[PDB]
C-alpha cells in the first residue's frame, strides 16, 4: 500500500474549587516514584500526542516492507505556542521486513526488523497509564519463529544508554538479550542485560555518579493471557508476574534505570479484566503490586498496591457516565535515598465523568471520547513526609478533601 | 475519510541596497509592540512553518469525528539545519465530534470540541499579518447551537498560563468563558476572564513579578460581516469593534497578556474589504487602530492608527503587479515601563513586488505564490527613542529611507 | 494529486568486543574536519531521520505546483525519550511552480522557486556520506532553462548566516550567486559569494571573532555524467573536479564556513562508479582527495585522499554478503589552529556485513534493507595527536585493532 497515520492523544483541563492549579497525574503518589500508578481519569491535565507516520508495501510475492516514526511531546501548560519548553523527539524510527519468500521452516511467517522501536509484544493497562513491560530502545530482531506450531517466539537484542550522552565519562551503553515465547494464552519472557563499567561512570565533578550500582541484570515475565474474564465470566483479562534482579530490578522499562544496586530484587504483579455487567454497564477493574527490596540503598524496600476500577454506563448512542475509584496502600523505606522519608499510608480517587463518543460505549477502547469530570482525593496526612517537592503536602495540596473539574479528549487512531 | 494533511508556510529573503542584513516585519514599529502591525509583504524574512496533520472519520449516521495537531516553527535563520534555535512545539491537538444523531433542537448540527486549539472563528486581515481576534488555549466547548433557526452561538471555556509553567510560585493558570453569538452579518462576542493570584506571583528570586496585576477582565466584540465592499460594490469587507478591561485589555490574543492593571482599558477598531477595480485590478484597503490606557502602567497610554493597501494587477494567467502602501501614526506614552520613553511620529512603507502564481489572481487568497520585491521605508526619527533595543534606530537602520529586496514564497492548503 | 511523504532513515548499534561503547562515524578521522569522510558501512551508530511532507498539484493546463517541508533530527542515543537532546529541526520549506503556460521560449518546461531548500541538483557519493556539492540555504531561483536545445542552465540567490542569529554583532548574511550549466554529460558550475563584514563579527566579549575570514569567494565545478562505468563496462559514474577560494575554499557545503581566510584556496577531486561483476556481484569503487591551503591559518595545509570500495554478493531474492573497504591518507599541517597538531598516516576499515533486504540486491541504491556486521580498523599512531578530544586516540580507542559488531536498518523512499 501506500502511506499511514496513526497516533495518540489526550489534551484537556483540571482546576480546583476556586479555579486554579492543582496536582495530577497517574504517578504522583510517593508511590508513583517506583511505578505506582494510580487511576489516570480526570487526573491528567498534560497534552501529550504520539504522531506515527509510516510507510508501508506489499510485494506480489507475499513480502511486506515496513517503515515508521514516532514524533512525542508532552506538555503541562495550556498555551497555543510552546517553543520554549518543547519535549519533541523522535521516539522511534524503524523498519520490519515481513513474511520473505526466502524464510523457510520456523521463520516462514516471521518478520525481521531493526531501529528504534517499542516492541511490538509490550502490553498495559490503560486507565492506570501504565505499561505492564515496555521493551524498547534501538537494536533488531526477529518476531514469531514458530516451533512444531504450537510454540511461537521472539528473539532481540535492544540497546539503550546511562547517564548523559554527551559526557562520555558519565555515559554507558546498556544492552539487553531477549527470548518471549508464546504458548496458547501462556507467555515467558526472559532478558539478560549488561551495561558495562556502569558502576564507573563519573559526574562532571570527577566523583563517582553511583560506585554501587550495577552492571548486570536479569528479568523475567509469566503472563496469562485469557479470552474471557478470568475464566468465569464474557471478557478479557491479563495477569503477569514480573520479576527482576540488579539492572533487571526495574520491572516495567527494561534496562531504563541505572541506579540499580546489584543486589536490588524486585516482584511484580499485573492483573486486569473486562466484562459487560449488562447490555448498558461495563466494568474493568485492575491491580498493580510490587515489592522491591535493596533497590538504590542497601536495606530499602519499597511496596505499594494499587486498585483501580473503571465503570462506564451507557445511556445513549452517543452518552456515558464513566466512575473510576482508586485505591493504593504504600509502605516505603527509602534509607536516604534522595532524602526520602519512610512512610506509610493510604490513597483514595473518585471521579465522575460524563462522557460523549460515537463507538461503541461496551468498548472500553472505542477512543474517540470527551469527558467532562469532578474528582475528589484524600490521603493519610503522613504521606506527605515522603519529599518535600513532592504534590502530596505541597502548597494547596496537603489538606484532606481536594476537588478538581475539567474537561478533556483522547483518542487513538 | 481519512488523512489530511494542511498548512501554512512563507519562506524568503531579504537584504539591503549593501546586500546585507537589515530589520524587517509586521511588528518592527514602536506601535507594534502593542499590536501595532503593518504591511508584511516584502517585510517578513523568517521561514515560518505550520503543518497540521489530520484523521477525519465520517460514520454512516452522518456523526463526524475529527482530530487535528498543529506543529509549528519560526526561524530567522537561512541556514539548512537549524537545531540549536529550533522553535518547533505543538500549537494545538483537538478532537471535534459533530452532528450527533443524538443531539437534538438547538443543538441539530453542532460540534462538541475539547483539547489545545485555535478557535474555529477566529478571524484575521491578512495583509497585515494580524488576528481581528484570537482565541486559543486548552478547553472545550460547542459550536453553532442554533436558536429560533436565526441565530446561533458558540459557547466554550479555555484555559491558559501565565509566567514560567515550571516554577510554580511564578505560575497561573487563567481561564476564558466566552459566549460568541451570530445573526446574519452582525456578530457580538463577550468573554470574562479570571487568573487567580495573577497579582501574587513571585519571580525566582522572591520578589513580585508585578504586584498591581490584575485577576479579572472583560472583554467584547461588535462585528459586520458583509458581503458585499462596504455595501457599495461587489466584494467583501469586515468591521470589527473591540473592546476590554483589566486581563481583557489585550483585545487581539484574548488572555495572553499577564502584565495588564485591573484598570487596563482599550478600544480597537480592524475593518478590511476587498474589492476589484476591473478584470485586471483588484484593491484591500485595511485599517487597524487602537487606543489603550492604564494598560501597564497608572496614567499610560498608547495610541496608534495602521492604514494598509494592496493592489494587484494581472498581467498574465501566472504573472502579476502587487503594490502595498503603510501608513501609521503612533503616540506612545509609556510612563518608564521597560524603560520606554514616550514617542510620537509616523512610519512610511512603499512596496513594489512582481508575483508569480497559478491560481485567481484576482482572489487576494488563491496562494501559492513566489514574489521578487523592492521596499522603502521611512519615519519620523523621535520614533527612534522609544527604545534602545528597537529595530527602527539599532546600527544602520536609523536613517531616513531604507531600502530592501528580496523573493519569498507563501501558501496555505 | 496530493500529499505526499519522503524520507531518509539509519538506526542501528554499534558495539566493541566487550559489548560497550566505541567511536564510529564517517568522518572520525583528523582529515574528517576538513571533509575526509570514510566508509560508512558498520560505521554509523546514530538515529537519523529526514521526514518530508509534500503538496502536490497539477492544474488542467499542466502547470503544477508543489510544495515541500523537510523535518529532520539525528540522535546518538539509543533511548525511546530523547527530549532533552532532540536536534528536530526545518530543514527546508520552498515551493516550485512548474510549466507554466505562461513561459515560452528557452523558459518552456523550467520551474521556478523559493524559500529553504537544498539544490535540485546537488549530488552524493552514498558509500562514504558525502555529498560531491551542497548548495542549500534560503532564496529563489529557476531550473532547466534550454538554449539551443541542448543547453541547459540553473539561475539562483541562496542566502545564508555565518555566527550566532541571536547575536546581532556576530551575525552575518552570505550570499552566493550561482549558474549551472549543462551540456549532455558535462557539468560546469560557477558560483560568487559574499557576505559583507564577516571580517568584523565581534564575540560576545567584544573582540574579533576572527578578523582575518574572508568577506567573498568563488567557487567552480566541472562534472562528467556517465551513463557507463567510466566508459567501459556497463554501469553508471560521475566525476567532478572543484575548485574555491576566499569563502569559496569549502567546496562541498557552498557558503557553510565563515571561518576560511581570504586566501584559503581548495581542490577536490570526487568519483565513484557503479558495475555488475556477474549476475551476483556488483562493485562501486569511490575517491575523495582534497588539497586546501590557507585555510584557517596563514600557510596551513591540509591534504588527504580517501579509497572506498564497496562490494555486495547476492545469495537469495532476500539475502546478500556486502563488504567495505576503506583507505586514507592524510597529511594535515593546521599551524596551531584550534590546537591541532601536524600529522599524518593512513586509516584502514575493513567490513563485512550479511544484508537482508527485498529489492533488486545489484542495485545499489534499493533501500529497505536490514544488515548485521562487524569491522576492523586500525590508523597509524602518529593520527592520535592530531587533537586531544578527537576519536582517534581516546580512551579505548587509541590501540592498532579496534573490532566492533551491530545491527542497523536503513531506507528512503
Ligand atoms: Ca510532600
Ligand atoms: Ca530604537
Ligand atoms: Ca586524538
Amino acid at each position: 500500500s501506500g502511506f499511514e497515520f496513526h497516533g495518540y492523544a489526550r489534551s484537556g483541563v483540571i482546576m480546583n474549587d476556586s479555579g486554579a492549579s492543582t496536582k495530577s497525574g497517574a504517578y504522583i503518589t510517593p508511590a508513583g516514584e517506583t511505578g505506582g500508578a494510580i487511576g489516570r481519569l480526570g487526573n491528567q491535565a498534560d497534552t501529550y500526542v504520539e504522531m506515527n507516520l509510516e510507510h508501508k508495501q506489499t510485494l506480489d510475492n507475499g513480502a511486506t516492507t515496513r517503515f515508521k516514526v514516532m514524533v512525542a511531546d508532552g506538555q503541562t501548560s495550556y498555551n497555543d505556542w510552546t517553543a520554549s519548553t518543547s519535549d519533541l523527539n523522535v521516539r522511534q524510527a524503524f523498519v520490519e521486513l515481513g513474511n520473505l519468500p526466502t524464510f523457510a521452516g520456523p521463520f516462514k511467517g516471521s518478520t525481521l526488523w531493526a531501529g528504534k522501536r517499542f516492541d511490538r509484544d509490550n502490553f498495559d493497562i490503560h486507565w492506570i497509564d501504565s505499561d505492564v513491560v515496555f521493551l524498547a530502545g534501538t537494536g533488531g530482531g526477529i518476531y514469531d519463529v514458530k516451533w512444531n506450531d504450537g510454540l511461537r517466539s521472539n528473539f532481540s537484542l535492544y540497546g539503550r544508554n546511562f547517564g548523559d550522552i554527551d559526557d562520555s565519562s558519565n555515559s554507558v551503553q546498556n544492552y539487553i538479550l531477549t527470548m518471549n515465547h508464546f504458548a496458547g494464552p501462556l507467555q515467558m519472557m526472559v532478558s539478560g542485560l549488561r551495561a558495562k563499567d556502569n558502576d564507573e561512570r563519573k559526574d562532571s565533578n570527577g566523583n563517582l555518579a553511583k560506585g554501587d550500582a550495577a552492571n548486570t541484570g536479569v528479568h523475567a515475565l509469566l503472563g496469562l493471557h485469557n479470552d474471557s474474564f478470568y475464566g468465569l465470566r464474557d471478557g478479557s483479562s491479563k495477569t503477569a508476574l514480573l520479576y527482576g534482579h540488579g539492572l533487571g530490578a526495574e520491572v516495567k522499562g527494561i534496562g531504563s534505570d541505572g541506579a540499580l544496586r546489584p543486589g536490588a530484587d524486585t516482584w511484580r504483579i499485573a492483573s486486569y479484566g473486562t466484562t459487560p455487567l449488562s447490555e448498558n454497564w461495563s466494568v474493568a477493574p485492575a491491580m498493580l503490586a510490587q515489592r522491591s527490596k535493596d533497590r538504590y540503598a542497601d536495606g530499602d524496600s519499597y511496596q505499594w498496591a494499587t486498585f483501580n476500577l473503571r465503570l462506564i454506563q451507557a445511556i445513549n448512542q452517543n452518552f456515558a457516565l464513566a466512575y473510576e475509584g482508586s485505591y493504593q496502600y504504600m509502605d516505603l523505606k527509602p534509607e536516604g535515598y534522595n532524602d526520602r522519608q519512610a512512610v506509610n499510608g493510604s490513597f483514595y480517587k473518585l471521579t465522575f465523568a460524563p462522557t460523549f463518543k460515537v463507538g461503541s460505549i461496551g468498548d472500553f477502547f472505542s477512543r474517540p471520547e470527551i469527558r467532562f469530570y469532578t474528582s475528589w482525593m484524600d490521603w493519610s496526612k503522613k504521606l506527605n513526609n515522603y519529599a518535600s517537592d513532592d504534590a502530596l503536602g505541597s502548597d494547596g495540596f496537603n489538606s484532606g478533601g481536594e476537588w478538581s473539574f475539567g474537561v478533556q479528549m483522547e483518542t487513538w487512531f
